[PDB]
């Protein structure tokens, strides 16, 4: 029961970093998008990385209304957790959603459906206690971002903070008086204060930046635009969008071996 910390072990052993493809459940529908992540584990993805969409008695237009509910998100959740039982399935959000449902009952779904971490984007690392402990009291890792130019205390509280995996952000993510250090700096400082293993995200779409990434010391790399992309450039072609896809992944995949 320690899905993250599983999967790196295995990693490290194998000198690889792990790619987490990241999708917003869903996209372009619910049938698809589970069959868009069948495809992408198949391909070598390590973990996921999923967005879970939210914008809201009496209706209106069937499009105002449109999308994929938080509870068919659970459902579908349940499912992929199902199929693959090790994979470590982590989610990305926004606060609103959370404090839609209710902090503890949102966690409690994520533990029912299997989910192995949070990371609520909008929440300052100062205002998360209410956050972390409902994280904790289900089992469910609270994920927290380090930005490449944080100071040596937001390192620290990072590093007491998070679990099963701290999401580094790149330099080109930020933007603004304190620059922007090199992804080995961050590594090392992380690594320091035993913080939970680091996955570089924002602006990886390629196979050379995946690689560098993991020279540079991340415990991996994590992708969306290009998988965006993908789906946009094929979405009338359901299989030639699978297939599309499998080639996209595999030397984003290779290029985390060493």
């Amino acid at each position: 029961m320690e899905r993250y910390e599983s999967l790196f072990a295995q990693l490290k052993e194998r000198k690889e970093g792990a790619f987490v493809p990241f999708v917003t459940l869903g996209d372009p529908g619910i049938e698809q998008s589970l069959k868009i992540i069948d495809t992408l584990i198949e391909a070598g993805a390590d973990a996921l990385e999923l967005g879970i969409p939210f914008s809201d008695q009496n209706a209106t237009l069937r499009a105002f209304a449109a999308g994929v509910t938080p509870a068919q998100c659970f459902e579908m959740l349940a499912l992929i957790r199902q199929k693959h039982p090790t994979i470590p399935i982590g989610l990305l959000m926004y606060a609103n959603l959370v404090f839609n449902k209710g902090i503890d009952e949102f966690y409690a779904q994520c533990e029912k459906v299997g989910v192995d971490s949070v990371l609520v984007a909008d929440v300052p690392v100062e205002e998360s206690a209410p956050f972390r402990q409902a994280a904790l009291r289900h089992n469910v890792a609270p994920i927290f971002i380090c930005p490449p130019n944080a100071d040596d205390d937001l390192l620290r509280q990072i590093a007491s903070y998070g679990r099963g995996y701290t999401y580094l952000l790149s330099r080109a993510g930020v933007t603004e008086n304190r620059a922007a250090l090199p992804l080995n700096h961050l590594v090392a400082k992380l690594k320091e204060y035993n913080a939970a293993p680091p996955l570089q995200g924002f602006g990886i779409s390629a196979p050379d930046q995946v690689k560098a990434a993991i020279d540079a010391g991340a415990a991996g790399a994590i992708s969306g635009s290009a998988i965006v992309k993908i789906i946009e450039q094929h979405i009338n072609e359901p299989e030639k969008m699978l297939a599309a896809l499998k080639v996209f992944v595999q030397p984003m995949k290779a290029a985390t071996r060493s």
